[PDB]
RNA sequence: GAAUUUCUACUGUUGUAGAUUCCUAAGGCGUUAC
DNA sequence: GGGGTAACGCCTTAGGATAAATATGCTAG
DNA sequence: CTAGCATATTTATCCTAAGGCGTTA
């Protein structure tokens, strides 16, 4: 248990943000409201967003004005051209290093073009907002007084923009990051530009095409060196306009490839370049008024001729029989499908008649057909299934008038239900009449002379009903848009650098202190006018009650704070560095990155740094205990030691009366850092974040720091989102929800208000902390994990997690020998208290979501439940692994995803893997002792830090990822796998395929058949041994999938019985006991071969699935060389019981193979954890172990 | 019709059990119903 | 499996999680 | 003319250690 993971603690540091609630104390809120800080901070946030937009426009203008004067050398361009398109060749140094060199050359050229502009000097400084942005706005043609006023509001709040300016600094960088202009222009636009150039050259040179060759500026006439003008946003925009879309160069090719219908012509479609970085109802009354207006417009009062669209349209449709059918047009869209379904009951009669009798080429597909042509086609449609003579007569007109009047005879008609019903009826009528409506004009010709008396009225009548679609769009935009809003406003309390640091020296500039009284922590944000109130404390006497202010001391960055302080202009005369030390620092001989490294020079510099630290008045109080200077391989170790030992927290008693006077006078804004575990009523185990916060200041933790209090915290303000409430009244019993609780009625002495935290305005507080403050260097622990697994072989179990069809998640824990130790479905979780059948309520929420989205009142959710269900599975996995000494093997959803039809989709399982990785990065137990492996101060770290879904490979510490190929269709016994593919419809090939069978004989004993073959004949890849697949398994058949009497269904069929009933029809004798291999070569009767192959597909695949009950098993058709065939129903408690545990068991077996591979290999740090199909299949069929 | 830094399941009784890394910025992709 | 559209969702990446030196506004003069 | 204080704004700049391919559910 604890010994296997005892060494994997304190490996790498993590940074996590703790969130609390700030309860105002005393007169804090009164003074805040009196000074109007909340409204001013809301206005400040609005102004901040507007100034962000203005600065973004300034940056766009700077980019446009700077990249129009860049001139690429050109010599490197052709070098990149030849390197990129010199075929695949081999992944050698010339393929990678030279490519990186030329890419870096181009990026440096672009960055040099960037830095040459004068604006770049003061682009991320106060000079921008103070004098460059106002000048730019003045020179702006449109600008406005509002823009200048918003900019001038931030005249002194320049330090508020430091984060935004550091975000903007990434764009003008030559690094390999994806947030850089140069990186984009080199890695995304230019490669696609080269591809487009080559493909256009090939297309032009190969041969002329049907479309015009664009011969009749233009990128075609000027293509070489055009990329130099593509760099600017305007240049690439004009390029994309020329090529994309308006007639473009590739528009003709797109029009012509559809004529070709060729894959080799579809690909030449030229891809567009990526855009440049930084480039570009009211209420229910109105809805009711609009509904009433539409109702008045539709029905009105039958004044000034019949304007009622409801009845005039019906009369016009009924009169279609009298009107000539040679000029009435009909849509070729799904309206034809609906007409066919309504008239005959089959939605394919009319289309089949049109495609088989009207004409037979590309059938001259036209948008609109003719009523006369449809009638002629339907008058003779080969009569697939109908009466000998059909009284269709004017079938189209008869159906039209029928659906117009005799459908229901109820066409004429604040609550949504009535409005929704009326709208749905109107849309049904409009969709019914849509096929008779003409869309646009000049649609593939046709549109000859029409019936004036009918179409002239129809076009005028349909325009009134055409207003529903914009009305529907407005309705769906307004009425469908959850009860609460998690919108918060950042509070600064008039301080730009608020909470930026906790240090004692910076507490007057950051105006934030941390107090603590009787186990409750408080946050004091002094008024900016009175920021020096925590420096003149009269006394720290203990006789009266006192708070406990925090004395926070830090040396954040050693490599920066040491040279900055020791070599500054105002301190270099104090520490007095010798000329040798100055020369050493200037030359860079101390830096290992530099080429002039000298160990003695670095050691001399470190000795000088130690002497200066002992000279410093503030830093000599850190109690720095340094290892001997001769043991530093480089200054990096000294910096690590300085950073580790440079952190101290002490608490100073300050009189409570003084703090209360400060709060009352308005000089201090006292908030209580709150969390429901700080309540005087809380009695159970607290949250993990509560434990971390309490351990931040624990004396045991402060003895050797593990958790560190970070700076740059934030205070937010969230308003109320739910005015009305849903309160459970006091002294009124409430029905319990869980169906396993022994108690059904719960009565409380107090009110319980649903979403109480969203009905009142709440302050917030986001505290960053650093766990494992002294974890030296181990971010990739795979080297230690494999080295440990190489030695302790008969101690480590394996855990396999699979996402099944009947179970949300399944887990199987197998020993190192192979036999299962513990298997359990994870669709239900069993804690120390009531168990949640997460499978059930997930399906209930799935049903409720569609029910709500269908009628009205959509709340969705579901995703949070599925992402809150895995939060318990993750804890279960962690506890099981810690208490069973097991590695975790899971599916690899990058290189091998499984199919669909799973309760946990691919994207949800990816988040489950991410959350498991995140939980295993710092795994504490809420019950273990602090100084115990796995406790609060000795957390397990069994997984590398998360970087990306693709950054993690086939191992993430103690986690392993294996391909999910052939994991659910193999035997726990000797591993027969269905590698067959009958592939019928080729009569000639069936005889050859069946010829390769070694022996097809009837076994009178044991009642089943016997198929003998070898996997060398089929599946040309030579692997495995001779198999003896029998006909004892796979007794579930699906008849068909569509309609009725051939819908998805399950019928229990005895495969031997079907064998006998198929063989007796052709006198293939089998009772003699001899083989029938030389009996099927009789040819003829392709239906017999089809049925035989369909039955063969029903006798060699193990999984038998049903669409109804939980009936599911993996009964196998092969022998276990012992006299029995594996069946999931007869579970041995050591083989997967259900049909879903097979996948988990085989993933655990893949993990066992990974363990064995690690054991055999003696080349750690380069182990090959990728298991291919061949070696996996060999491993499963262990035969003689 | 159920309390929460926040989420999920709760009533475990002004709360129970387990996840919980927050802010800012850039870009790419995808049902859809227009 | 469908002709030149964005409200909405998903994904990727990047920066930070700082104290102290230094320049500037304001009072004093 | 102007020493001193308070406040806002730019500044200082390590080193490791990487990471890949078996097709198919
Ligand atoms: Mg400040
Ligand atoms: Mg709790
Ligand atoms: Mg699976
Ligand atoms: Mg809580
Ligand atoms: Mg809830």
């Amino acid at each position: 248990g604890p010994k296997m993971f005892s060494n994997f603690t304190n490996q790498y540091p993590l940074s996590k943000t703790l969130r609390f609630e700030l309860k105002p104390v005393g007169k804090t809120l009164e003074h805040i409201e009196k000074k109007g800080l909340l409204e001013q901070d809301e206005k400040r946030a609005e102004d901040y967003k507007k100034v962000k937009k203005i600065i973004d426009e300034y940056h766009k203008d700077f980019i446009e004005e700077a990249l129009n004067n860049v001139k690429l050398n050109g010599e490197g361009l052709e070098e990149y051209y030849e390197l990129y398109f010199k075929k695949n060749k081999d992944d050698k140094d010339k393929k990678k290093k030279e490519f990186e060199k030329i890419q870096d050359n181009l990026r440096k050229q672009i960055v040099e073009a960037f830095k040459n502009h004068e604006k770049y000097k003061n682009l991320f400084k106060k000079e921008l907002i103070k004098e460059d942005l106002p000048n730019w706005l003045k020179n702006s043609e449109d600008t406005g007084e509002e823009d200048k006023e918003t900019v001038e509001k931030f005249k002194n709040f320049t330090t508020y923009f430091t984060g935004f300016h550091e975000n903007r600094k990434n764009m003008y960088s030559d690094e390999e990051k994806s947030t850089a202009i140069a990186y984009r222009l080199i890695h995304e636009n230019l490669p696609k530009f080269l591809d487009n150039m080559k493909v256009f050259e090939k297309i032009k040179e190969k041969h002329p095409e049907a479309e015009q060759l664009e011969k009749t500026n233009v990128e075609d006439i000027f293509s070489l060196d055009y990329f130099n003008h593509t760099l600017t946003q305007s240049g690439i925009d004009i390029y994309n306009t020329i090529i994309g879309g308006i007639q473009g160069l590739n528009e003709y090719i797109n029009l012509y490839r559809q004529k070709n219908n060729e894959k080799n012509r579809k690909l030449p479609k030229l891809k567009p370049l990526y855009k440049q970085i930084l480039s570009d109802f009211e209420n229910d009354e109105e809805l009711l008024e609009a509904i009433e207006e539409f109702y008045e417009n539709l029905n009105f009062s039958n004044n000034n001729e019949a304007t009622n669209v409801l009845e005039k349209l019906k009369e016009l449709l009924s009169n279609l029989a009298d009107y000539d059918l040679n000029k009435i047009y009909i849509r070729n869209d799904t309206s034809l499908t609906d007409i066919s379904q309504k008239i005959f009951g089959d939605w394919s009669v009319i289309k089949d008649a049109l495609n088989a009798h009207y004409d037979q080429k590309w059938l001259k597909k036209q948008k609109y057909f003719s009523i006369a042509e449809l009638q002629e086609a339907l008058d003779s449609y080969c009569k697939e299934s109908d009466e000998s003579k059909e009284q269709k007569e004017n079938s189209i007109a008869d159906y039209f008038k029928t659906l117009a009047q005799t459908k229901n005879e109820t066409d004429k008609k604040k609550d949504v239900e009535k409005i929704k019903a009326f709208l749905d009826s109107i849309m049904n009528l409009q969709h019914f009449v849509k096929p008779l409506h003409l869309v646009k004009g000049g649609s593939a010709g046709a549109e000859m002379e029409k019936d004036e008396a009918f179409y002239s009225e129809f076009e005028a009548l349909y325009e009134e009903l055409s207003q529903v679609i914009p009305l529907y769009n407005k309705v769906r935009n307004y009425l469908t848009q959850k009860p609460y809003s998690t919108e918060k406003i950042k509070l600064n309390f008039e301080n730009s650098t608020l909470l930026d640091g906790w240090d004692v020296n910076k507490e007057t500039d950051n105006t934030s202190v941390l107090l603590r009284k009787d186990g409750l922590y408080y946050l004091g944000i002094m008024n900016k006018k009175h920021n020096k109130v925590f420096e003149n404390i009269p006394e720290s006497n203990e006789n009266d009650k006192c708070y406990e202010k925090m004395d926070y001391k830090l040396l954040p960055g050693a490599n920066k704070m040491l040279p900055k302080v020791f070599f500054s202009n105002k301190n270099i005369d104090y520490f007095n560095p010798s000329a040798e030390i100055l020369e050493i620092y200037e030359n860079g001989t101390h830096k290992k990155s530099g080429d002039n490294f000298n160990l003695d020079d670095c050691h001399k510099l470190i000795d000088f740094f130690k002497e200066s630290i002992n000279k410093h008045e503030d830093w000599k109080k850190f109690g720095f205990k340094f290892s001997p200077t001769s043991s530093y391989e480089d200054i990096s170790g000294f910096y690590r030691e300085v950073e580790q030992q440079g952190y101290k927290i002490s608490f100073k008693n300050i009189s409570e009366s003084y703090i209360d006077e400060l709060v009352d006078e308005g000089k201090l804004y006292l908030f209580q850092i709150y969390n429901k575990d700080f309540s005087p009523y809380s009695k159970g185990k607290p949250n993990l974040h509560t434990l971390y916060w309490k351990a931040l200041f624990d004396e045991e933790n402060l003895k050797d720091v593990v958790y560190k209090l970070n700076g740059e915290a934030e205070v937010f303000y969230r308003k109320a989102s739910i005015n009305e409430t849903i309160v459970h009244k006091a002294n009124e019993p409430i029905k319990n929800k869980n169906p396993l609780n022994p108690k059904k009625q719960s009565t409380f002495e107090y009110d319980i208000i649903k979403d109480r935290r969203y009905t009142v305005d709440k302050f917030q507080f986001h505290v960053p902390i650093t766990m494992n403050f002294k974890a030296e260097g181990n971010s990739n622990i795979n080297d230690e994990v494999n080295e440990f697994l190489k030695g302790n072989a008969p101690d480590v179990n394996i855990i396999g997690i699979d996402r099944g069809e009947r179970h949300l998640l399944y887990l199987t824990l197998i020993d190192q020998k192979g036999k299962i130790v513990e298997q359990d479905s994870l669709n239900t979780i069993t804690n120390e208290h009531n168990e949640t059948d997460y499978h059930a309520l997930l399906d209930d929420k799935e049903k409720e979501r569609d029910k709500a989205r269908k009628s009205w009142g959509t709340i969705e959710n579901i995703k949070e439940l599925k992402e809150g269900y895995l939060s318990q599975v993750v804890h279960k996995i962690a506890k099981l692994m810690v208490e069973h000494n097991a590695i975790v093997v899971m599916e690899d959803l990058n290189f091998g995803f499984k199919r669909g039809r799973f309760k946990v989709e691919k994207q949800v399982y990816q988040k489950f893997e991410k959350m498991l990785i995140d939980k295993l990065n710092y795994l504490v137990d809420k019950d273990k002792e602090p100084n115990e492996p796995g406790g609060l101060l000795n957390a397990y770290q069994l997984t590398n830090k998360f970087e990306s879904f693709q950054k993690m490979g086939k191992q993430s510490g103690f986690l392993f990822y294996v391909p999910a190929w052939n994991t659910s269709k193999i035997d726990p016994t000797t591993g027969f796998v269905n590698l067959f593919h009958p592939r019928y419809e080729n009569v000639e090939k069936a005889k050859e395929f069946f010829n390769k069978f070694d022996s097809i004989r009837y076994n009178s004993e044991k009642d089943y058949f016997e198929f003998a073959f070898d996997y060398n004949n089929f599946t040309e890849k030579a692997e495995g041994t001779k198999w003896t697949v029998c006909t004892y398994g796979e007794r579930i058949k699906t008849y068909r999938n569509a309609d009725k009497n051939n819908q998805w269904d399950s019928k229990e069929v005895n495969v031997t019985e079907e064998f006998k009933n198929l063989f007796d029809e052709y006198n293939i004798d089998y009772k003699n006991g001899n083989d029938l291999k030389e009996a099927i070569l009789s040819q003829d009767d392709a239906d017999f071969f089809k049925s035989l192959l369909h039955l063969l597909r029903l006798t060699l695949q193990m999984r038998n699935s049903i669409t109804g009950t939980e009936i599911d098993y993996i009964i196998s058709p092969v022998a276990n060389e012992n006299g029995e065939f594996f069946d999931s129903r007869k579970a041995d408690e050591s083989l997967p019981k259900d049909a879903d545990a097979n996948g988990a068991y085989h993933i655990a077996r893949k993990g066992l193979w990974v363990l064995e591979q690690i054991k055999q290999t003696d080349d750690l740090k380069k182990v090959n954890l990728a298991i291919s199909n061949k070696e996996w299949l060999e491993f499963v069929q262990e035969r003689k172990n």
